[PDB]
């Protein structure tokens, strides 16, 4: 996937956007933009509203101004984005016709949603076992285990939806970079992985501090708090709220505290194993390739749809992969998630990945593994035998907050 | 501001208030503020704020709350960065500790008046019978931002009725690379789009 990041950063055309004008700059020293077409286009949250095409005529090292036609001023809520691509109409000796050589996108505007959800004619029904709490609403049902403090299962109809309970996750299947060794012989106590290990990140134990349920006028409210410890040290604290309304939507709120003296964690999110397995994956966010926080400039914000297979990166030596960032909406099966996150999805647990040395040895797991990150550490690469993740990419804030919405169709 | 919603509910151990407002201007919604207030049996009020900012609006100077307190006290005590006025892009010299000063000291008499006296990285603030806890920045004095903004010379300000309190979840940097252009570095602008913060308010 990296190749793309490269392709993009190395492009020969550079763009600047000013008002309704695009400024193009040529990084060619000797040629003229004689096989170049500039396609542009505007979309609202993925919905294309306008598109255009303009032939480039720039001298090596020159600029070309592009005047935009009056742009659409949608009323609807969402993000308005402009995207340009450079195409090679005719083939070349090393390229086919219609080759894309450069691109760039910009967020034009934002229309915040001020609307409210209409009334539900009913509200969920809470039931309290000793073992748990049951929320029902129509065919829908949710169960929270009272000793674990996690959402343990959920049904649609009589179908269970998860093989694994939804829970916090602070680690990742180490990347080559995380491992950071250049000689099999020499291990770096400073390697992320080393540190994480030593810190007990990989083996901390969650502890329920609290779990409560309450009925509101329009919904049911669940409240939890857990602590992850290791040898008496509390590494993290996770505090949540789950709120289920008459519309059958589950809203989650997460707030995490991280000990200043623990190594910054690889990520901050949740995970679970879904029972279901589908063909496609559809999302509204950055894509379409795998992208990470410190490697996402080549990615585009749009609506993507791929086959599950494509959501996995077969690195020969396996580790955390396939992530996509800046996602606002994710669809898989009957499910839908909304918010602002990053995620990955495949048939392999992080554990499997972490424990298998070669791609050829992995085997699909039972359902679908889903990782939803509120935050995720950068990947680095300045070198692979030292900590090469820039500070701006480490999860050093101490406090993190995120939210999500989960529903079905 | 426009009320989008306001609700109250009784929980087993507390009362819960929920609001949502929108700030608009000429049909554009600049911000959205969503809160929760939760009051328990211990008489503590917990506040939760979540703000959304239109990507296409200029980054705001700050994100917080304010109010005018009726009371007026002598000292100010806090646990955070101090003891002098400090801003996000100007706080390296400051120390994290417990500070106690006279209210007067919480104000910076810049000849030409403007926003001043802020202290960052505060976890606990005490004034009067009040106490606030969380992780914020604040300022406190007898002058409204409006007064400041409207007065050209320090000598013309006059104390207002009680005590003005500004509690910021976030605050923009101040710059200074030059003073005749935008000199606030990007790392110091409130460009996230989404902000979240919390607080606890009580009395003794």
């Amino acid at each position: 996937p990296a190749l793309t990041e490269a392709k993009h950063q190395q492009q020969f055309f550079q763009f600047r956007l000013s008002g309704q004008t695009i400024e193009v700059t040529s990084e060619y020293l000797f040629r003229h933009s004689d096989n170049e077409l500039l396609h542009w286009m505007v979309a609202l949250d993925g919905k294309p509203l306008a598109s255009g095409e303009v032939p480039l005529d720039v001298a090596p090292q020159g600029k070309q101004l592009i005047e935009l036609p009056e742009l659409p001023q949608p009323e609807s809520a969402g993000q308005l984005w402009l995207t340009v691509r450079v195409v090679q109409p005719n083939a070349t000796a090393w390229s086919e016709a219609g080759h894309i050589s450069a691109w760039q996108q910009w967020r034009l505007a934002e229309n915040l949603s001020v609307t409210l959800p209409a009334a539900s004619h009913a509200i969920p029904h809470l039931t309290t076992s000793e073992m748990d709490f049951c929320i029902e609403l129509g065919n829908k049902r949710w169960q929270f285990n009272r000793q674990s403090g996690f959402l343990s299962q959920m049904w649609i109809g009589d179908k269970k939806q998860l093989l694994t309970p939804l829970r916090d996750q602070f680690t990742r299947a180490p990347l080559d970079n995380d491992i950071g060794v250049s000689e099999a012989t020499r291990i770096d106590p400073n390697a992320w992985v080393e540190r994480w290990k030593a810190a007990g990140h990989y083996q901390a134990e969650a502890a329920l501090l609290q779990c409560t349920a309450d009925t509101l006028a329009d919904a049911v409210l669940i409240t939890t708090a857990h602590a992850w410890q290791h040898q008496g040290k509390t590494l993290f604290i996770s505090r949540k709220t789950y709120r289920i309304d008459g519309s059958g939507q589950m809203a989650i709120t997460v707030d995490v505290e991280v000990a200043s003296d623990t190594p910054h964690p690889a990520r901050i999110g949740l995970n679970c194993q879904l029972a279901q397995v589908a063909e496609r994956v559809n999302w509204l966010g950055l894509g379409p390739q795998e992208n990470y926080p410190d490697r996402l400039t080549a990615a585009c914000f749009d609506r993507w749809d791929l086959p599950l297979s494509d959501m996995y990166t077969p690195y020969v030596f396996p580790s955390e992969n396939g992530l996509r960032c800046g996602t606002r909406e994710l669809n898989y099966g009957p499910h839908q998630w909304r918010g602002d996150f990053q995620f990955n999805i495949s048939r392999y647990s992080q554990q499997q990945l972490m424990e298998t040395s070669h791609r050829h040895l992995l085997h699909a797991e039972e359902g679908t593994w889903l990782n939803i990150d509120g935050f995720h550490m950068g990947i680095g690469g300045d070198d692979s035998w030292s900590p090469s993740v820039s500070a701006e990419f480490q999860l050093s804030a101490g406090r993190y907050h995120y939210q999500l919405v989960w529903c079905q169709k």
